[PDB]
């Protein structure tokens, strides 16, 4: 079904991003709040374009389910951003890496060319990875660096409430969607891009 062959066909491309060395610095303590603060920055920027493709992808009809409004981050994000920055100073002072230009150009383009199998794509790689691997990183932001939790909103899904079968369902829909084989493949060569991206996106804040 679409849910296994997205996680063994992407399995190498999550393994280069997860183990990237900002990330793997991150998580283990070596760096700070500040440089969290400055991932959930580039995450704004990416998040606001990716829920603009979903936005438009919902509203043409494809994968409806799946596009749960409820998983939309950018929103919480920006006042997390509030709350780590100390003010809104950082709306104007952010600027995208240059990996966030090519991801968001990415985005964009799915968004207009409201490209259904390829949004879905992006959303898996996202969503699915938050609501997975992303209490853990919550968990160690407080542990490591004494992140207040009222800044981790990003994490929290608030709204979902038990949370493994929400991963259950959310896999179902993707076994569910009808496709060509040449969505499928779309699909499967887009989830790899994303990975990439993120990636890269860990690449230019470890620079
Ligand atoms: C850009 C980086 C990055 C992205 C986009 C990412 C996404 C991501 N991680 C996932 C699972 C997972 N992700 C992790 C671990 C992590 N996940 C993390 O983001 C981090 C920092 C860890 C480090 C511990 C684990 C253990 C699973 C298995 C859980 C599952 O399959 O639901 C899944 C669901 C796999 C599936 O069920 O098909 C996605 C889409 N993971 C990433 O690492
Ligand atoms: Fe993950």
């Amino acid at each position: 079904g679409l849910a296994v062959e997205l996680k063994q066909s992407t399995a190498q491309a999550h393994e280069k991003a997860e183990h990237s060395t900002f990330m793997s610095d991150l998580l283990k303590g070596r760096l700070g709040v500040a440089e969290f603060t400055r991932l959930q920055e580039q995450a704004w920027l990416f998040y606001t374009a990716l829920e603009q493709a979903v936005d438009a992808v919902r509203a043409s009809g494809f994968a409806e389910s799946l596009l749960d409004p409820a998983l939309n981050r950018a929103e919480v994000l920006a006042r997390d951003l509030d709350k780590l920055n100390g003010s809104s100073e950082w709306r104007s002072r952010i600027t995208a890496s240059p990996a966030v230009i090519d991801y968001v150009n990415r985005l964009e383009e799915i968004r207009d060319n409201v490209d259904g199998p390829a949004l879905v794509a992006h959303h898996y790689v996202r969503y699915l990875g938050d609501l997975s691997g992303g209490q853990v990183i919550a968990r160690m932001m407080q542990r490591h660096y004494g992140v207040d939790p009222e800044a981790l909103g990003f994490y929290h899904f608030e709204g979902i409430a038990k949370l493994k079968v929400y991963k259950d369902e959310y896999r179902e829909k993707l076994n569910n969607l009808e496709l060509s084989d040449e969505q499928r493949e779309h699909l499967l060569k887009e989830a790899t891009d994303a990975f990439v991206f993120n990636h890269q996106v860990f690449a230019d804040l470890g620079k």
